[PDB]
């Protein structure tokens, strides 16, 4: 038998952990990381199997975001027999993966038209080019929701076939799977790979043992980069993957009810959003704060809890100010610093990677986990992934200057989100002195690379030193790639 | 000889199709330029058929049959317009200030109104056959809200327009003198009647006017004129003052928009309107609040909330305008919610009022029901209802009209907006209906007034409640 | 028997177990409650070492408010050599019970002017007619404070040796010091308290067992009176204690400074407040909400959380914003239904009761526990806490108008607190339709007995059933003292 | 000839030509200006006697500021005989000039801490170093008022001998004083003053009229710079002044009721302020905003209005929202370029200037009129108006470093005074990048000159080529200078 070490416990690893162990008869495959998952994205997941509902208009003007689109509505197709092969290897006691079919994407006003009223018409559009079951509907005919009048939804977009999932029990699905496919859970973290004449030997383990194999699978989340960054020539080969630290919470409702669907609006300010995901047992997920750390963090600030608090209160249901709250979720989406995932084979025979999958991970988790099973047992995988292989110069999938003016639409939407109320000058004046600052520091930072806008902001409000070493990151992937 | 009291719209339309029609008799119109209290002046004006469209005015049949009026009214304005430009030249400006209407939809509101309401116009356009279309936000010209109070939806109105109402009063005023009528400016004190017929009108420089016809068209003053006169009290159902604040802008760079922008009705008939003008100006309008007696002076809190809404949900280059002027004038607001238009029990006797928020956009068809009264016609078909001696019109159950009036008293929150904790509108909610119940089972067993006159009622003394008491006690006894 | 059984595990419990076991060496006392502390008021707790900073004009307004005020001033004299004691059992890694020796009171206008203004001056009439040391101050000499310049304060009174403790640390230095007197903790419930001959035998636990005792002592929290208004007669002569659910957090600063003072308001609407209670090491406490249910609550609602966190950020330090959440905790005030404690003996031998302290029972403990101990031993303990004997008809504090003018000023208070934005004329409105009901409530529910504003509110949103239950409850107690 | 001609019919005008009329009983004084007063700051004005009620921190900092402050408090001292003086030509039908003897200034938190805070102390202390009689009141004591309680104030201080008069009443008063002295209106507009040999020979009249004169007396409001600027060297030898729009309103309360005081704020963002001055009969005034515009207006614009009125119905009295709008009046405050007054006389003989008094030129009235008349006669009038002599180089009153810092905090205040409601992190990052753009401004426009807040605001959102004209300006008055 031939060793495969996966690296990390979400869904990600889990899910090519499961691929390989049934497919793979020759292979012993053993799966790293902890039941604490620290820095989890997937735990604090809804989660929404959102393709449609992840559809923006900046997204979509690029070549690599309508392809990183068409794979996730490919990887919709997936999800019916992957949920029926996880189930069946469980009882009814377990529980049920699936909580919803269907999506409701709400419009209202507490954001700016030039992210919800273009993000709305980008969504409607995308529907009708894939010919994909949809209908706008009264809003008065969307059940169960309760909103502030003055936060009210005045449009309404119903998509079938696009639903949730209970990220707790598909995590305990995939464990369940991987076990009864004779992979072996080893609950330590790998600290380092090792790797010589150009060839992985294993990883050592944080318990200080080493486990030896033929294949090491880095699905690490935010830590992927930074624990393959270690080996020759690699920080600079594979792109920088920082932490989008994410708030989401469970809440017993009032009343013991929920929504039959996912309730949602588009993408927000620098990839935050609302949203409401229904679970069993009288609880609903909401969520869902986003914003890129260039550190890792562990717990919710204040601002979090509020603003995503206040959003579901207003917007989605009064009844949820009268609710109990039962728990505040934090995790790290995995935040590529050129806007797109890291998936397949590097220049170390045997060394794979499955990261930087941001906010829809969860959802293509299918899809990527065939993907890069197929590559490891010497076939093509899934077309156009090509695009996103680990070991790359950064794309630019965007013109400087579409990113500057995003950053500036993503930095006043902040405001109108809250929402605030400010007199009638003061945003135009907040537009005018934005612009000339992010123009700078985009200067500032590279010649040729520019970070997309939810990575900008972080950068501009980093400290003079995190800025510099960027700036050195950037020059030495150029000398790198050039 | 015909005497018309009043120079509004109604007062000078009448005066002008009499003395058109009949150029064998004398007609002398009754008024001052000073226009006291007048509606016609603080309007924009919009020619408003769907445009005035609530679902709760389209729930009762008295309702319905106003707005089929409205929608006749409509057909009449391009001929009108022509008849009255055509006495006068270029330089007298124009009448009609735009051909179209856009309605907006945003969330500074209740749900329960204007949701209800862009629902019940869409309906009524439909059925009517009307040209409409609803539109992308995006494709509306000229607005520039602020986002937080942007519109989501939009419909697009072909041939529901606005006129100057200035204008209109000078071209009215021209055309009633060339076609020989006579402008008196002095008020009627008192209508002269003996053996159940018009004598004329006393003017109040001590002269007697003598007439064979009396039209009363004295705006919300309309009612208090011809109760003086023996059983009338109790017989013509009172109006009283929807008193109105205005303004006229100057805007920032001289640009106007092509079309009316408006929202459909709102709290205690309110709404939000741009009303396109000549010459770098607009007018946006227009507040409304039930006053049991007359007011023509503008409080602080109706300026602040007219330029809060125009410069938040229409444009915000508003907020760096020029303020020209603040006007004021008073809707005829009828007590049973429902206007005054025909003859009485008083040989020669005729009334035009209680129009409250459309009497102008009625003015063409209204004149011409009545002339045609006066002509021994039976003027247009639907106006039976609104003949001004009546009893009181009941046109909603007491349980219905205790729902509005909850519904518009929280619609004044939502269109602040106000930011409250999320207990407190059901809390409001709660405690609001015991006490609207109460004063309406108070008030009488049999009337209930509409929510615009409840509201005012409720906030008014002591004494003028029990005042309504014994009038609608007497209004009772009088028609039972 | 000369057994003694403590029921409750919370500051009052242990604080009396400790007095009872150091000054009756010869007696097994026995401690009953678990680690979990189900519904616990004290591990929620700052805690504010709170006498002049819980003064408000209407408490002061009557005698048995004047009555409550002079003991809390005596308790405090109590405090440092009752720590000096609980540390002795210790060693300095258990750390320090006191946190603060001082408190700044901040008087903003982010309230209703009837209750802030007014509590404000009462405050400083307290503090000068208790000679106390005090200063009124320039807020821009109040360290750390960093608010919202529309939420900042512009007036600071600061009271000096009026502190804090750390309320943890209490309860372990309490544990540890009734072990070392030789008391014996029973980590079960007491179900049923057993009794005949009109003396008490002992107690049932929720493991079925009996245990036999001389003096049961029940200090159960908000439990106190339903676990004694089972035996004869005790339903209608021990006043009812409801759950005075409050929320509080531990937050980790942004920099792990904090204040050196306690930062405080007056209190506020149904006896709510803010406050910032130092901690060691990079923590903070923040408080503190308060609701009066029907029925016990153990989770926070997210309205709770977003008041609590909003006007800390906005009132103390914008820095919190920012700061990492560690911890929502929630804790039942026990709420006495006329409003003061019920402290001492009963009808029954050696039945003693310690409850009914709702804001204050942490800081009361030295003073209370002595009280008690002293009537255990054939003493008078303290002078003035005979009013507050818990076998009573209920305390009539005020007049039915003084509470009916609370109640509708407390009802606009939580508008103003808020703080909301109205037109002008919808407050008078609401005034002016809020007293009708309030007025027709409090007839309904007795001739002669009213609850005050905190009990008022939550009887007026319960259910008819819960009203008609309290109105029978009443006229019992009518029937049981007249 | 010995003729004095008086241009201009405001307060200052009026007030020299009564003055010059009663003292030289044997010369022809002649005063023009026309009845509708067009941009008339006089007519526009409450009036507040301001001296201790327009301290700021910022004004008292500099030298120049001081020397202002203190003929203020000199100017206090005449206005009791003045008014007596002036009355005394009338009766009792006339009216009373004076309408309060006494000012509160009250302290709330719709505002800058930065401003109100600084100014609060700013004042309390001018007020103990000129030993002027005032007293710290307890809010609750101030009559009349009835804020709304989140706009409240918490600190007040009572003003004694600090009052109003009412403008109109007072112009009335000088007209007839005027006349009652031998003087003569002659209603008509200067359109150029004639000179010829270092020396004046009169006035050429908007009727195409010529009248000559010994002495020409400039008091045009913002018109007194451009009528002078037109004799050979002076275009850049006289300070420029431009218009400071200030909106006011006549209101008739709801009652017929009015404060017993004047109600004010010290002066708030780019010198504007909240104040209520008592008329007679039923009627208050409120005022008053300010703008500092390149080319005259004189019309309200909406948000002007908005403003005044929603600062004095939440601040002052609620019951002003109810009460009937009579009047909205605008004039225009003759803002002078370097920010000081243009008092005294000219390199022409017979030519003096009266002008540049922006906020308080209605209160320094008698004393200007007196130093004047002296300096007319051959005395050197008062003490310590040298350096506000109107020829001369600009003054440059504060560093350029002391004016960015003033001018980002009223930039601010614009916010805090709405109040607005935003995000906690919005206002320093608004600070961070609004610092640049002002600096640039001000290095961009002048090596030596920096105008004051109030101007620069208005620069820095003028047209480029506005912009473009003022460099050349600054650039030519350099010039002739050094
Ligand atoms: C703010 C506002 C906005 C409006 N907007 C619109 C709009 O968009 N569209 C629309 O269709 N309509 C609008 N209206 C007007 C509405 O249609 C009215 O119902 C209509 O204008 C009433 O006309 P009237 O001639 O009956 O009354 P008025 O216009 O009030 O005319 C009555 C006249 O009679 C005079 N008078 C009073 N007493 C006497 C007396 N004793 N003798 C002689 N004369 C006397 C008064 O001084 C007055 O000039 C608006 C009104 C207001 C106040
Ligand atoms: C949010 C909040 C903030 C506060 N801040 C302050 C402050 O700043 N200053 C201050 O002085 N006080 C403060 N307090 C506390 C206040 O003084 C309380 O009145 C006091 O803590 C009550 O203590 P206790 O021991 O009576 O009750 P608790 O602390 O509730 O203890 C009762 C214990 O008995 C246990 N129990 C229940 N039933 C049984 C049973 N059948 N058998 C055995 N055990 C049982 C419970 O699980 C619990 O642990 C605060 C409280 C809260 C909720």
């Amino acid at each position: 038998q031939t060793d495969v070490i996966v690296v990390g416990n979400g869904v990600l690893g889990l899910s090519v952990g499961v691929e390989i162990a049934r497919t793979r008869p020759d292979v012993r495959v053993t799966l790293l990381g902890k039941p604490a998952r620290q820095y989890g994205a997937t735990p604090a997941a809804g989660a929404m199997l959102g393709a449609f509902g992840e559809v923006t208009a900046h997204a979509l003007a690029s070549e690599h975001g309508r392809k990183k689109h068409a794979l996730a509505v490919q990887a919709q197709r997936l999800w019916p027999e992957w949920i029926e092969s996880l189930e069946a290897t469980g009882t009814a006691a377990d529980g049920r993966i699936k909580t919803a079919d269907d999506t409701v994407v709400l419009l209202n006003t507490v954001g700016h038209s030039a992210l919800d009223d273009a993000n709305f018409a980008a969504v409607l559009t995308a529907l009708k080019e894939a010919n994909a079951p949809h209908e706008e509907i009264a809003v008065e005919s969307v059940d169960w929701i309760d909103p502030d009048p003055n936060s009210r939804p005045l449009r309404a977009l119903h998509i079938e076939g696009e639903g949730s999932v209970d990220s707790g029990i598909l995590l305990a699905a995939l464990e369940r799977s991987f076990l009864q496919a004779g992979g072996r859970l080893h609950p330590v973290d790998a600290t380092e790979i090792r790797a010589s004449h150009g060839r992985v030997e294993g990883v050592v383990t944080d318990d200080g043992d080493f486990l030896p194999a033929g294949h090491v699978v880095v699905a690490a989340g935010a830590r992927s980069q930074r624990l393959v960054a270690a080996l020759p020539g690699l920080a600079h080969r594979i792109p920088r993957i920082y932490d989008g630290v994410g708030v989401s919470a469970l809440v017993d409702t009032w009343d013991g009810s929920g929504p039959a669907t996912v309730l949602r609006t588009s993408n927000r300010a620098f990839a935050s959003g609302l949203h409401l995901v229904p679970r069993a047992g009288g609880s609903v997920y909401i969520g869902a704060t986003n914003a890129v750390c260039l550190e890792p963090r562990g717990a919710a600030s204040i601002e979090e809890t509020v603003f995503l608090f206040n959003c579901a209160t207003h917007q989605l249901h009064r009844g949820l100010n009268g609710s109990e709250l039962r728990k505040v979720q934090v995790g790290s989406r995995p935040a590529p610093i050129d806007g797109f995932p890291l998936i397949g084979g590097t220049s170390v025979e045997g060394l794979w990677m499955l990261s930087g999958t941001y906010r829809d991970g969860l959802h293509m988790s299918p899809l990527l986990a065939r993907h890069v099973v197929s590559l490891m047992d010497g076939g093509t995988g899934v077309d156009g992934l090509r695009e996103f292989r680990p070991e790359r110069d950064l794309i630019s999938a965007w013109s400087r200057e579409e990113i500057l003016d995003d950053v500036v639409r993503h930095t006043m939407a902040t405001g109108y989100e809250f929402p605030w109320r400010l007199p009638l000058e003061w945003p135009h004046m907040m537009e005018t002195f934005l612009q000339g600052p992010f123009a700078e520091l985009a200067d500032r930072l590279s010649d040729t690379y520019t970070p997309p806008a939810d990575l900008m902001t972080a950068i501009m409000f980093s400290e003079r030193e995190q800025q510099d070493e960027l700036i050195a990151y950037y020059a030495d992937v150029h000398r790198e790639w050039h």
